[PDB]
Parts: C-alpha cells; sequence; structure tokens
DNA sequence: CGGCAT
DNA sequence: CGTAT
DNA sequence: GCCG
C-alpha cells in the first residue's frame, strides 16, 4: 504494497479505520516502552500503530506489511502472531503484568507521570488507597487528580462539551468584549468522547488578549465552577464543577489564550492528534529546516516568523497537502 | 551511531 | 517534575 | 524500534 508515506502528517488518518486490534496491541507495547523509559521505542510502536490506521483495508496476511514504514522485525512479529493465533504472547505478558497495570493506574492520575509512578512503584505502592495513606508524597496537582479520579475517569461526552462551551463563552465575554472561544482537541477532530475539553481563546485585535486568562478564571471561580486550578499565564489546566441534573461532575478543561497573529498555529497544535503534531514538527525541522510550535513557524536562517492566517497557510508553506481536523487522527 | 516535538 | 496537543 |  500500500501507498504509505513515512510521516503521519503526509497521509489522512480518519476517525473510523481498520486494524484496531493490531494497532491496539502495538499501542500496548508503546505504553509499556514509555513505562520503562524508552521514548524511542514508544515512538516507533506508536508510528507503526498509526500506519495501520491509515491503510485502506484490513490487514489479513503478513504480506500486506511489505514496504510499510516503521515496520521492522519486532512490529512485524507482533502482527504475525496476532494474525496466526489471535494473540501475541509478548502483549499478553505485558498487559497482565503487575508493573504495567500499576503504572497505567498511577500515570492516569492527573499530576502523575512515568517518573513519579515508577518511583512509587519501586517504593512498593500499588493502589490509589496506598497513595491516599501517604499524602506527604503528593503535590497539590496530584491531590486534585486523586480526589476527583472517579469523575476524571468517566468519558467526557458532546453534551458536556456544549454545556462547558456555553459557560466558558459567558466568562470570556464578561472578561473581554469581542473575545472568542474555539473548541479544539479531540472533539474538533470528530471524536465522540474525550478525557477533557480543550478551548482556544483569542480576540481579533492584537494585544487585547493580554492578561485575559486570569480574568476568565476569576469569573469562573466566582460562579463556583472551578474545583482546581494551577494558581501571568496563557494555559490553564482546570478541573470544572460541571452542573448536571440535580448534581455535578468534575471535568478536566484546558484553556489556552493566543494573540490572533498566533491563532492558526495554536489551533493547529491544540487540534492534534498528539502524534500528528509530533510528526508535523519533525517534518518541519528535518525536511524544511523550519521550527514549528503553537506560537509560530520560525526560519532560523533568516530569523523570521511565517505570517499565517489559516491552518491551510501553514500546510502549504510546509509543502504538505492540507488535511482537515477529522483526518489528523494519527 | 544518535534522533526521536516543542 | 508536571501539563497541552 | 526503527531509520536518517
Ligand atoms: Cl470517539
Ligand atoms: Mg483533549
Ligand atoms: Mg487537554
Ligand atoms: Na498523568
Amino acid at each position: 504494497p500500500a501507498w504509505m508515506p513515512a510521516y503521519a502528517c503526509q497521509r489522512p488518518t480518519p476517525l473510523t479505520h481498520h486494524n484496531t486490534g493490531l494497532s491496539e496491541a502495538l499501542e500496548i507495547l508503546a505504553e509499556a516502552a514509555g513505562f520503562e523509559g524508552s521514548e524511542g521505542r514508544l515512538l516507533t510502536f506508536c508510528r507503526a500503530a498509526s500506519v495501520l490506521k491509515a491503510l485502506p483495508s484490513p490487514v489479513t496476511t503478513l504480506s500486506q506489511l511489505q514496504g510499510l514504514p516503521h515496520f521492522g522485525e519486532h512490529s512485524s512479529r507482533v502482527v504475525q502472531e496476532l494474525l496466526e493465533h489471535g494473540v501475541c504472547e509478548e502483549v499478553e505478558r505485558v498487559r497482565r503484568s503487575e508493573r504495567y497495570q500499576t503504572m497505567k493506574l498511577f500515570t492516569q492520575i492527573f499530576g502523575v507521570g512515568v517518573k513519579t509512578a515508577d518511583r512509587w512503584y519501586r517504593e512498593g505502592l500499588r493502589t490509589l488507597d496506598d497513595l491516599r495513606e501517604q499524602p506527604q508524597k503528593l503535590t497539590q496537582q496530584q491531590k486534585a487528580g486523586l480526589q476527583h479520579h472517579q469523575d476524571l475517569s468517566t468519558p467526557v461526552l458532546r453534551s458536556d462539551v456544549d454545556a462547558l462551551q456555553q459557560v466558558v463563552e459567558e466568562a470570556v465575554g464578561q472578561a473581554l468584549p469581542g473575545a472568542t472561544v474555539t473548541l479544539t482537541g479531540g472533539f474538533r477532530r470528530g471524536k465522540l468522547q474525550g478525557h477533557d475539553v480543550d478551548f482556544l481563546i483569542t480576540h481579533p485585535k492584537e494585544g487585547q488578549e493580554a492578561g485575559l486568562l486570569p480574568r476568565v478564571m476569576c469569573r469562573l471561580q466566582d460562579q463556583g465552577l472551578i474545583l482546581y486550578h494551577q494558581h501571568a499565564f496563557e494555559r490553564s489546566f482546570c478541573i470544572f464543577r460541571l452542573p448536571q441534573p440535580g448534581s455535578w461532575k468534575a471535568v478536566r478543561v484546558d484553556l489556552v489564550v493566543a494573540p490572533v497573529s498566533q491563532f492558526p498555529f495554536a489551533l493547529l497544535g491544540w487540534t492534534g492528534s498528539k502524534l500528528f503534531q509530533r510528526e508535523l514538527r519533525r517534518f518541519s525541522r528535518k525536511e524544511k529546516g523550519l521550527w514549528l510550535n503553537s506560537h509560530g513557524l520560525f526560519d532560523p536562517e533568516q530569523k523570521t516568523f511565517f505570517q499565517a492566517a489559516s491552518e491551510e497557510d501553514i500546510f502549504r508553506h510546509l509543502g504538505l497537502e492540507y488535511l482537515p481536523p477529522e483526518q489528523r487522527n494519527a
């Protein structure tokens, strides 16, 4: 064989695709590689999983892997075992291991990453109750993640997104007339559920947005909508108290402010997927010699920033065919 | 051999 | 270290 | 783990 470019940003990856079983197995090995501190192996297994999501048809025979980027001996053997037996011994040993299950449990807590989870694992901790019994080990961010863990493990749905966008738009409009709110993240790519809601805030007049996020946060906090926040800043990783009929649930919400000159770059970065953006930035630097992030696209020879009005402008400047958000699900 | 996004 | 995609 |  199939047509397959080597970078995920060069090919469409739709929301609904084939080979979910094969990709899920490779993503288990990627996660486990991360848990052992091998970010390179994580990245290869993620890239190989992503290739399968971009294929036109189900992989049913090993020969369909011929020539595909990021498939070598190890990834091919995993697929071969799945095709020949319906299960991969390595994947089953990993996913049934105490180490994997505990690291997954701990790293899923807001405020805990691999290095913290591994330190706790090496100290003999295994359950969330173990962490509660030792609160001296916890940052304030981790305490919030642990307190609200049950709600934060519940998928966020589109009905939640619509309610949250309304309250964020109200606070933003009270904080700065003319400011706008754009849904980004997975929901902009067409996902039906998520672990959080991501919003990008700007104003059409450059500079007006300076100092906006503390004003938005204060207005949300005064409506009783904020369970946790990190506190001059431009990103806020919040836990909202989202009203529900007769009750409420905690929801993770990310808010990001950008000046309008940077909006297309911030929109592109925060729409994702994570792998899509890593691959796009790798492409930009390695193939074009340009440095990309959510603030801009920098030419380090001329020492200039590319002025973009749209995501389409950024793709075109990089020599890439434009992909809409729903084809960025790498 | 070292990179692997910013 | 953690967080965003 | 794969590849530039
Ligand atoms: Cl979905
Ligand atoms: Mg999200
Ligand atoms: Mg987010
Ligand atoms: Na975490």
